[PDB]
């Protein structure tokens, strides 16, 4: 049920190369748009991924990039997903032509928060949430991509990691919460690199001294309060995604 026949795939355009390999646009059975992730040989714990792919295919949410299936009876193996016409969110934010209103930026945050609240309810961690791992469809909807995929990569996201990850490798729902706050910052900074004047090593040292990302000028005071709550020193004092969604909806109503 998780296996797609590669003979049903028509490769049409190269979209670019990502963290796991080249990505191409194509058609399934000459009809349906798909993205084809070609996993470069030797780069992935493939046996482990196949078994988790069966779990990932039961995760269905409108704001999760849908896994259609995999091709593993050959090499290199393929991951077949929903095609997102406007590409990755990081590049989308950096296209200044869009001249985003802040209501649009907030809607991007809400889209991701809904997907993350869904994964939280399923006790599934993303483990590498960032704007590079979010995608935008033709209607401008943002969806979360490649959730959990870093577990099978055989360059660590320091700038999206809370102190207990940098210090102790302590992963939890709350390290996803922290990363979400950084993602809100990426969105409202129109895709700047977090801690844009620091190296990873300096970021870690400054994070330990209590430094935090400044308020992007496009975020209102209430929006900065939301992203800032994701960065509490003590992980247990960080909200859940259900709480963040209620907070995002509250601000959306106030700034409508
Ligand atoms: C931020 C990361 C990044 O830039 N890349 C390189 C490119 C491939 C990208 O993946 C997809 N890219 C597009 C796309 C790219 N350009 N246009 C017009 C659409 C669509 N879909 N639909 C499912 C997946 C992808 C991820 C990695």
């Amino acid at each position: 049920s998780w296996e797609i026949d590669p003979k049903d795939l028509t490769f049409l355009k190269e979209l670019g190369t990502g963290q796991f390999g080249v990505v191409k646009y194509g058609k399934w059975r000459g009809q349906y748009d798909v993205a084809i992730k070609m996993i470069k040989e030797g780069s992935m714990s493939e046996d482990e991924f196949i078994e988790e792919a069966k779990v990932m295919m039961n995760l269905s949410h409108e704001k999760l990039v849908q896994l259609y299936g995999v091709c593993t009876k050959q090499r290199p193996i393929f991951i077949i997903t929903e095609y997102m016409a406007n590409g990755c969110l990081l590049n989308y934010l950096r296209e200044m032509r869009h001249r985003f209103q802040t209501q649009q930026l907030l809607e991007m945050c809400k889209d991701v928060c809904e997907a993350m609240e869904y994964l939280e309810s399923k006790q599934f961690l993303h483990r590498d949430l960032a704007a590079r791992n979010c995608l935008v469809n033709d209607q401008g909807v943002v969806k979360v991509s490649d959730f959990g995929l870093s577990r099978y990569v055989l360059k660590f996201p320091v700038r999206w990691s809370p102190p207990e990850v940098l210090m102790y490798s302590k992963f939890s729902s709350k390290s996803d919460i922290w990363a979400f706050g950084v993602l809100m910052w990426e969105i409202y900074s129109l895709g700047k690199m977090p801690y844009e004047r620091f190296t990873n090593s300096e970021t870690a040292e400054h994070i330990a001294q209590g430094l935090r990302l400044y308020r992007p000028h496009l975020a209102s005071e209430k929006v900065y309060t939301i992203m800032y709550s994701c960065w509490h020193e003590k992980a247990d004092e960080r909200p859940t995604f259900k709480i963040l969604l209620s907070n995002i909806l509250d601000v959306m109503d106030e700034e409508s």
